[PDB]
This record gives structure tokens, sequence and C-alpha cells, in this order.
């Protein structure tokens, strides 16, 4: 009569076999899905800690292949400018050039190269492109008399690839390019020197219109139906209901609402750690579910409440409980080292998030402080320098069990290996 | 006969300073001091001459925040003069090494080179004497043909002040602007935007042609005569010439042979810890002294049995040198910004650090992560910034000088007193 | 031109206090001293003005205990001000109380020298604070000096102190501004941020005898801050020339210093973490107990005795 529904293994309790392997760790692919709607080309989201996911680390987190949830340890309007600043992250592209008008007087541009230099005005009317101002023009009253009109400048269209247009720069003898859409109307700026130098990032996160990705999380208190609709006016890519007890009342009321309010936005719920809450959140509507109710031991909810759920078998359970819906699960909590994060896969995760693992590198909040002869973040967390030598450590792993297993993409990898039960 | 001590020595735990009538606060007190006879610093601190510690990239870090870095000797002479000539040639905003063409260059191949290097223009040199610039607009056979030509060259002599340059830029409404010689031969390529975004040093330890001062150590091995006569002709301002034994016949000899072969640059001697040795090296040249053997429980105690502890050596050194004009450098015990202040009270014009400016950002070495904190791989903690910790140290001196009451270094080094205390 | 050494300096665990011939009971000395030219205490003991220890509540157990706390003033003008009223306005029978003319329980503030000061001091001044110190990281400065002074013109009818001082010079320059005590203590112990960050310090028991030779016949006494570990070392500041000592985190922590009680595995603190110490009655009468027996195997019969009579041997490691 005690009622104990089964026995729940955590990392350390399993291992994963070998098994025959054609493909190498550097060739396998890692593409995974973090919702319905969402591709990752890595597994790794970065968790919405306010010492871990501001605009920095998401974008990234976008830029590595893989997605940030903003915090939401501040206000509505701060987490929609959060979201803001990652949405308009552009690489090479100038977005803001500094313009003139027609009207504008010599006297004032004048003014304005005294901190801009004379490299070159841009002259826009209402918006539309009518031409530039040189500094050779100001060597040959408004600069309407002096500027270079429309069918002297060369532009690039909107859109067009980064490599046609410096080709397009090197036929014209030009170092500066300005962009145009179908309109002439003025939408940014290229240079020769900054496509040279643009590093890329070919595995970044993007939405239909070429945007980085980025979620952002929410609760369930008074003022988060206006939070989520600032957040959804910023252009969020995924809204995180986000609690301590998934399986609620009111999470899956909320959960409801965006996607009865915001159909066009996805919306994971969590977090859960059993088969049944997460029918509960699909039905609901959720576009994923977050997996983790004291996943680790020593730790409050386990000494507090005595609740939790070991990680693996949670995994495992909502898993199961989803195959066929569609519906991803992210694993949250108890991930330690690379191994536990190819583990988490086998048992089914489709990706895997991250918090005070990525919390101290340069890209997260904080500033970086000297204390007793070492370097921590302040706002003490130790610096651990750049996050993309963390996310290759990490990924390094995953690759290396997915060669050790024959695995060769990540749906073989959630499906196919087996793990050994040890004792310790 | 009997047991021939020569006086109690004691060390920096053996004395506190004594607070005296105060009425400069630390932000105010002047940290100016001299190094050599002929070289004269905005704070007293000076990098040492280890390969953990002093490279180019750290000595540039070490003379713009008002001290100077000595340059260490582990290395070939070439390298060692290469590392010399990148701190004499460091600029920050003249852009040095510029692709250019000549004269006879055909367009051609003009066209082939802007494929890697875009237009916005190639210099034209003939044997190093600039006669034009070729610009984009130029092309819209030879350079020659469509080179604009010197007389179109708005250009500065080279060593004109940034300000000025940014000046003679805005004058004549261009951008990029060449830095000629007094026979014209081109020196550098200099941009508004470079400048407006340049970082200034305001306390920065420069030379009379306005560059960045630097030190490099010598041995007295048997290739030491051709180390130096490298080291020079690099633009070095001072040769250490740097011993364990500072007081002996290659020492001496050494810093003689200096001061008579290379008239024109600065020459320390050390390491001493005697007023005799003191003035041994005063009487064969030298600008100055390095003080500090064995000053606190370290190889040459344990192996030798040999050793000063530094506050009575540097006072030992302070008298015998006093009237001469040659300043010393307290160089090995500090641990503590406290250590620092004792050390310039017993008479140091300056002090030299090693380990505790490994690790940091400017300091040799790439920085690893390992267990979740940084490091500096080559097994040390990442310290951060060069410029942390020197605002630490010299935040510390200030405070002690608004203690004793010391308005610049000379009162600092003369005017305050010590308390002798007990181990309790 | 040789290493400026003015002297050796000696600390508490240096020195010890020689029995010498007694006639009276430690429990039957007197241990009535003066805070200031003019305020008198009971026992020689003040409270820090420390955000950890001094607010109303332990001023108003140090008054009743016979000794006096500072109010600290890591805090509003106003705020400060209604501490003191708190303390002037307090009833309760306690028969060593410190207690001015109207029958009020007595106490202190501090203040620094920074921009708002005068308007601090008068504050405190209205509230009807016995005693105002000026009280920064160096009294030997143009500031301090200045500000003791402007408080002796200002409000003669207040007491002033100053400090923090550690030398013989620096004492008659506040006497001179016309402190009616000095605060003693720069770098006082081993570990001294002041010692590590600046190398200043002078160890106490040397301190605290320069500044009492210095002040001899003056009538201003002196007030030893920092170091005290045990019982033990107040009995030696005492003999050195100390008239009081002020006591800082031994008194945090206690029911009547600052802070929540809070429960961390098993133990108790205060939460602002330091350990919770019961009532400060039993940390006083602690002290006390160790000066009184040092009187005892000293001989002396009251404070006088025991600042002026006794002799140290100095020990070793
Ligand atoms: N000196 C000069 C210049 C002259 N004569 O022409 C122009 N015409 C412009 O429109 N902008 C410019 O910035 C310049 C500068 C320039 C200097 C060096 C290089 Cl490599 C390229 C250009």
């Amino acid at each position: 009569m005690l009622r104990i529904s089964q026995e729940a293994l955590t990392f350390d309790d399993v291992l994963l076999i070998p098994g025959y392997s054609e493909v190498l760790p550097k060739d396998v692919s890692l593409k995974t899905r973090l919702t319905r709607g969402i591709e990752l080309n890595i597994p790794l989201v970065s968790a919405a800690m306010d010492t871990v996911t501001e605009a920095r680390l998401a974008i990234a987190m976008a830029q590595e292949g893989g997605i940030g949830i903003i915090h939401k340890n501040m206000g509505i309007e701060q987490q929609a400018a959060e979201v803001r600043k990652v949405k308009k992250h552009e690489t090479a592209i100038v977005r803001d050039p500094v313009t003139v008008t027609p009207s504008t007087k010599i006297i004032e541009l004048l003014q304005m190269a005294r901190e801009y230099g004379f490299s070159g005005f841009p002259v826009v009317e209402q918006g539309e492109l009518v031409g530039i101002v040189t500094g050779r023009d100001l060597r040959v009253d408004t600069v309407a008399a002096i500027m270079t009109p429309k069918d002297k400048l060369v532009t690039a269209r909107e859109g067009t690839p980064l490599e046609e247009m410096k080709a397009k720069l090197y036929e014209n003898r030009i170092e500066k390019m300005l962009v145009v859409d179908e309109n002439f109307y003025l939408r940014g700026l290229v240079t020769f020197r900054d496509i040279e130098k643009a590093k890329t990032y070919p595995l970044a996160s993007k939405d239909e219109q070429g945007r980085l990705r980025v979620g952002a999380a929410v609760g369930t208190g008074a003022d988060t139906g206006e939070r989520v609709a600032a957040l959804v006016a910023a252009g969020v890519d995924v809204v995180v209901v986000d609690t301590a007890h998934g399986h609620s009342k009111g999470v899956i009321e909320r959960v409801r609402w965006v996607k009865q309010t915001f159909p066009d936005v996805q919306v994971i719920g969590g977090n859960i750690a059993t088969a049944e809450a997460a029918k509960a959140l699909a039905e609901a509507g959720a576009d994923a579910v977050k997996v983790g109710i004291g996943p680790g031991s020593i730790c409050t909810t386990r000494i507090v409440a005595g609740v939790g759920v070991p990680q693996i078998s949670a995994i495992a359970n909502v898993a199961a409980a989803l195959e066929g819906t569609g519906v991803p699960l992210i694993a949250d909590g108890g991930i330690r080292f690379s191994g536990d994060l190819a583990k988490a896969m086998v048992a089914g995760a489709y990706c895997v998030m991250m918090g005070s693992m990525f919390a101290g590198t340069e890209e997260a909040p904080g500033e970086i402080e000297l204390f007793q002869g070492r370097s921590y973040k302040s706002y003490r967390v130790p610096y651990k320098g750049a996050l993309s030598a963390i996310v290759h450590q990490l990924m390094g792993g995953l690759r290396a069990a997915m060669g050790y297993t024959g695995s060769a993409d990540i749906q073989q990898m959630r499906t196919q290996p087996q793990f050994v039960r040890i004792t310790g």
C-alpha cells in the first residue's frame, strides 16, 4: 500500500553502449527542433536566468545555431527591448546611417562633419534616397545645390547576396554603396572592407525573414497578459510559460490563452516531469514542453517539499507520452557534463537547456571583476571567457557520443542507442 | 674571530607607516617619478623581464598606463629586437605598411590588387618617396597616367599630433590623409574615423619623438654585445643588464661597455642589495640600479642561503645613491599595494612587478577554460585586463600618500616614518 | 640618510600586566571614568558607530549598563536624528544608567566631513545628542580638525569627539581644535585593510600610550578604538592610558544590535551573516568581569589608579 510509481533513474545510473559506427564525429548532423515550428542547428538553449540570458548572450546563442530565452526579472518594456536588440542585430550592412535632407543647410552639414567626417552623407526626402553628399562635393544655401543626384548613385537592392554586392562595388570602383528597396527608399549601407571582415555564422538560427531567433520567458502572475503582448509586438519567436509546476491550472490556462490569442507565436510550457503532464500541455496547445522538476539531488525542491523526478526517467516518460504528437521536449536541469547531455538526447530530449554553466561567460550579464587574483562576474560567479568555447566542448562531446553509438543525426541518436544500468 | 653579522635587516612585514597630518586627497597626489637619469614615468610601476609577463603587448599597455615594461630575454636576439620595434612603432590611429603601387605598375595589376583590398586608395611610391595616390575615381598602361599627382595630396608630416591631423582632414574635406617625413617619403595612412574613435592615453610614457617607451633585458653571456646592438637599433629606451648578482665583474664591465659604446641609451644594472654594490654600478655609469636579492623565502635563500630583506636593502641602496641623481628600482617581495607604499618610503623610485601581472589579458599566453574557471596557458589564473591591477596598486599607493600627508613621490620618499613592529 | 624608524611599537600580545600588592576585591573596585571633558560613564565601554552595532536599541542598552552608544551615520539625516530622539525620550530602576542633567539616557552620533555634515550636526544637536563624534579614517587632517572646531564654535553646549588618530602630534592638534575627547586607532589589527592596502598602522598599545602622554594635564580623555579581542586586552588598554574602550564587532549579533534573527543550518544568525549572541548585558558583564579581575591583580581600586600605577612585562612569541 506504499504507492511507489516506479524506480526512476538519473544520469549517473546509466551509460551509453557503443555500437557499430560509420560516420565520424565531425560529420554527424546536430540539427533538431525546439518547437513544432522552430528548427535549431544545434540542440542547445540558454536558460531564462538573470545571470545567463539577456540580449548579448541570446545573439551569441542564435549565432551558434541554438537559441536564448530572455529572462523575465525585469520590466515589460525592458524585456521587449532586449528582444528587439536580438531581432535587429545585423552582421554586415549598416542600417541607421547619418543622413541629411535637401533643405539641410551646408552650415549644418559641416557641423555634423565635425563628428562624422566626410566619407559621405546620404540625402533622403521622407525616406526616399535622392542623392549623396561627399567631401568632394563640398569642394566645387542647402545641400540640394551640391549633392550628387540620383542618376549618379550606385546602389544595391535590399536582399542582394553579400557576395553580389562586393562584386558590384568592384565593378564600379567604389568602397561604399547604398542599399535601397524596390522604391528607392534607403535601407542601409555596405562597405567593401566591412563585407571582407564580415565574420559569418552559417549555422545561425534565423526566422523566415532572416532575423536571428530569440525566446522570452513569462510567468502566470497578474501582468503576464501585458508582458506576452509586448514580447509579441517585439517579434519574439517563442514565449516560454515557465513556472516551477507546469502541471497546474495556472500554467495550462496561460498556455491555452497564448495559443488562442497569439496563434502565430510558438509557446513552450513547463516545467513538468510526467507523461500525464506532457499530455495536458499538448492538449492546451503547447508547441513544446520543458522537462525538469527537482532533477538533481540536494536541491531546494527535494529538501523543502520532498518533490522531484530523476531526469533520465522524466525525459523518457515525457518522450513516450509525446511520440506521435509532433511536440518536442526540452531537457532542463541536471546536466553538468557533456556526457550527461548525450544521455539526455538518447533518453528522448530534442535538445537541452543550460543555465549556470553559461553564467560568467563574456556574453552573459555582469561586469568582469578582479577579486583575489582571480576573475569573476559581479552584478560572485567565476569568469568563464567566450561562450563559443563552452558550446564547442559540449557539442564536441555530443558528437563524440554520436560517433560511439553510430548515430548519424539527432533522430537516430534519440531512438536507436541503448544504455546499460550500472550500480556505482 | 667572531660571527660576522653586519646588521639586522627588515622586510615589509616588520614595519608600518605612521599616519601624518594630511590636507591632500588621494585622487590629487602626483605619482610622477623617474626610472633612470633620463626617463621620467607618470606612475612608479615597471613590469619585469619575465617570459610569463612582458612581451610587446603588455609593454605597450604598461607604457600607456604611465609606467614601462622590460621585454624578457628568453628569446633570440632578432626576436627580442622585433618585440622592441612593435612597442616603438605602435600607433593608435595611423595605419602603417599600407598596400602601395609604383608609377610604373600596370593598371591591370592594380585591378588584381583591388580584388582583395578594394578601392579607396593605393598610395603611389617611387623607391619609397610618395608621388601620388590612385583612387577609384581616378580609374572611372600604367598608374602614372591616372594617378592623382603629388600637388593634390593632403599630407601631414609624421609625429604630428592626432588632433592636428584631424583638423587638417576637416579643413580639406577629406577622410584619408598620408603621413610623410622630412623628404616626403611615405610613412603611413590615417583616417578621420580611426582618429575620432581612438583611445587617448594622457599618461603614456613617450620618448621625444612621441613613441611609447620600452626597455629590454640583457645578460652577460658571450652574445650580449650583439644583443645590445640589436636592441639599440630597434629604438629601445633602456637596456637592463639583468642578472642574479649585479655586484660582479661581469655586470659592472658590461654596464660600463654599454655606457661607452651606446652613449645615447639609458642603462640599468642589477640586481644588488648593498650600498657598496650601488656605488660600484653608479661608478660604472649606470643610469639606475635594480634592488632585490632573495627578497622573501625563495630559491636564492633555500639553495644558496643568500638574501637581504627588501626594506633594508632599499634604504641602504637609497642612502648610498643620495645626491648622485641615480634612481633605484625595487624588484621583488611586493605582495600587496601596501608593500609598494612601504618600498617607496624606504627610498625606491619605483617598483618592478612580476607574477602579479602574469595571467592578465596582455601578458603572454592564451586563455583556456578548466573546471569552470579561466587560466592562461603556455597554469595561471586569468586576471583580466592589466589596467584593473594597475588601478588597484596605484589606488593603494594614493591612499598611503593620503595617510602620510605626501603630495608627491619626492615627499613620499623622504618625509614619512615607520614604526618597527613585532611578530605579534 | 638611513631608514626612518621612529620607534618599536607594541600591540596587546607583546605585553602582560604584572601582579601587584592588592587590598581590594574585584567586586569592590570602582569602574567610573570619563568619555569626554563633560561626560562621565560608570563603565568604560562605548559601542561603535557601525551599522551592524549601534542604532537606538543598542545605544539604549549601552547607556543602561553605564556606558554609551554612538549611532552610526550610514543612514539619512532625519533617520539618524530619529534614532537619537528615540534614545533621549526612552524611559525603560537601572542604577548605573548614563544620564544627562534632565535625567535622559545619554547618546552619541557619528558624522563625517563630507558636504552635508553641517546639517547632520544641526539635526543631531536638535534631537538632544550628548556628543558628536567626528569620525573618519584619518583624524590628523584638515577636514577633521576644522569640523571639530566648527562644532565646538557653532554648538558649544555639545561635547565633540575627533578621530581616529594614533600619534602624540595628532592628539595635541585635535585638543587645540577644541576636541572634548580623541579616538585612538589607525590600523590596530594584524590584517586591517589599512595595513594591507596602504601599509599604514600603529600597534594599539603604543598608540594609546603615546596619545595619553601627549594629553596629560589637558583634561582631554582618549578612547581606545579597535583591536580588543578579549577582556584581557581591555585591561591592557586601560593600563596603557585609555579612559574607555570602544567595541564594535563583538557587539554585532547581540539581541539589541541591528538586524533580524534568522536560523541557518540549525544555528542562529543576525540577517542583515554573523552568529546570534544573545543579550548584550552578558557580554558587558564578562568584559567588566575581566577588567575587575585585572584591577584586583594589579591592586587598583579605581580607574585613575589602573591607568597610572600598574606595569607591563614585555614577552616574546
Ligand atoms: N591626400 C589626399 C586625398 C585626395 N587628394 O583625394 C581624396 N578625395 C576624396 O574624395 N577623398 C579623400 O579622402 C581623398 C584623399 C585620399 C588620400 C589617400 C588615399 Cl589612399 C585616398 C584618398
